[PDB]
């Protein structure tokens, strides 16, 4: 059986990665279809990328390609893959180096540095291309250093075929008519689609392309940034799901699909990749920040 | 009970994901001969143990007929994790939630509450908590459908931890708890977990953690933890064990490590609590040492990449 974390004591926090909950969308869903959210936001470092981090360390160690205390893990990511690599690197005793443009927030730097990752900042003008350049440069310069990106490419779809997809299959009672996720790198889409196919599911596979190459994909749905953003704010207030831009896009897509006549009574599954708190000080929740920042204050004369 | 198998079913409400939190052994940071178990309340859906209290408030108050969905207005004079949980769970249940809070409380706290659609009302800094309380009172005095939530926090806090948190620890440790450690001050697991253990016939030592720099028979020992020790421990914990928490968790872990070095604790099991996830505190003084470090980092010159 997968580790029963609700009933036993874990030996390591990596045993808490995956086996995430699944949640019906209720108040926001005014259709005759069912929408299931795979709550990857509930991972220990608050995103789906914990699965990828674990896969990188676990599979690369098993191949003999990462050695704790010798290998230096180098990654040119600001986002959650870098966070997970830093997190799990710390506990497994790897030096982790993250390159990122200087333009990324202090918060993002801070998240990485709390785990003891070495944060290297690159010129704002060169953007992410410059961070990649720096990472490639650090690795060429040290034979013990490895680019983590090669492992992400090798293992990402596999970990989701092995874990996320089977979990969805069991949670939904072997009943999936449509699976929706982002076209991005480092997500569930390919691996979960493969798992569903292999289980004999006839689920329709929908890739979400945000407006702000596989034989597995049945349909690409383009979602405007402003719809993703608006959906994320509605989600918190309707169903208590607090996520990032990707999750809002996915839910928008799911609701659109759910309005189709042929989807009446069917089960649509989508993914909430990351918890929203990481994004509180970003553009996604700017509307809320701007609002509370200029509230009136009750006069002391009214408080007696 | 029929306890919800969330790794294996689809939940009808996010309330069902509250509780049934993991427990984790401290490894690299534990250099003692005792076992230290962390009850990971940071893994609740809104990232703190107070989700259990928010749930208890709505669940129990509704059963008492004191909260009526679609009619009651929930009025809460606090902006901490209990306030967050009330706003979060109120939204999904269809309640308007009002938070009264001093203007001096952090902008980030205001933002998180407003994310859930709470009405955030600010009161003068000079009047502090008492002005927020007076403002809550004023609202409720003018509308009989408005209800002060703090009465319910008082009534149900210890009870929900007796009913859920405590029994979960008991099961997770396979009925083997030699010591339970948690913070003083309301909102805590301490009283309710201690009561659960004692009902189960456990004679675990109960240690209250008191930060510096019933509420009698239940406590065997008080352990004073300096704020600096709590802070340093929180940052060590992230690097050693990958546990990312707030001040309270750092203090608890510091305390647990002190109990673990007691000779009579050799081979014993000590349980403590990680109340909340650390991300909420990244903009606070708890992680200021790290913010100051990363804010002064050098930037690689474009020459090096060309
Ligand atoms: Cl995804
Ligand atoms: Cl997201
Ligand atoms: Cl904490």
């Amino acid at each position: 059986a997968p580790f029963d974390k609700s009933k036993n004591v874990a030996q390591s926090i990596d045993q808490l990665i995956g086996q995430t909950p699944a949640l019906y969308l209720n108040k926001l869903n005014n259709t005759k279809a069912k929408v299931v959210l795979k709550m990857e936001c509930e991972n220990p470092m608050a995103s789906v990328k914990d699965r990828l981090g674990f896969a990188i360390y676990d599979k690369a160690e098993k191949e003999g390609k990462l050695i704790p205390g010798k290998s230096i893990v180098v990654e040119s990511s600001s986002g959650n893959t870098g966070v997970s690599l830093a997190h799990l690197g710390a506990i497994r005793g790897y030096k982790v180096i993250i390159t990122m443009p200087e333009s990324m927030s202090l918060e993002r730097r801070c998240l990485l540095r709390i785990f003891g990752a070495e944060v290297i900042l690159t010129p704002a003008a060169l953007g992410m291309k410059g961070a990649v350049a720096m990472a490639k440069k650090i690795v060429a310069a040290n034979p013990n250093a490895v680019l983590a990106d090669q492992f992400a490419t090798k293992y990402n779809a596999l970990i989701h075929e092995e874990t996320t997809g089977p979990e969805i299959w069991e949670q939904t009672n072997h009943n999936v008519d449509c699976f929706i996720a982002g076209v991005g790198t480092g997500g569930t889409l390919t691996g979960v689609a493969r798992a569903l196919k292999k289980m004999g599911s006839h689920a329709r596979i929908v890739a979400v392309e945000p407006t702000e190459d596989r034989s597995l994909i049945d349909e690409v749905l383009c979602v405007a940034g402003d719809d993703a953003i608006e959906t994320a704010l509605k989600l918190t207030r309707s169903d208590g799901v607090f996520c990032g831009f990707s999750g809002g896009a996915n839910v928008y897509a799911a609701l659109k699909i759910a309005e189709r006549p042929e989807m009446e009574g069917k089960t649509i599954v989508t993914v909430i990749p990351s918890f929203g708190e990481r994004y509180l000080s970003t553009t996604l929740y700017r509307s809320v920040r701007d609002e509370v920042s200029s509230l009136p204050v009750v006069d002391a004369s009214e408080l007696q």
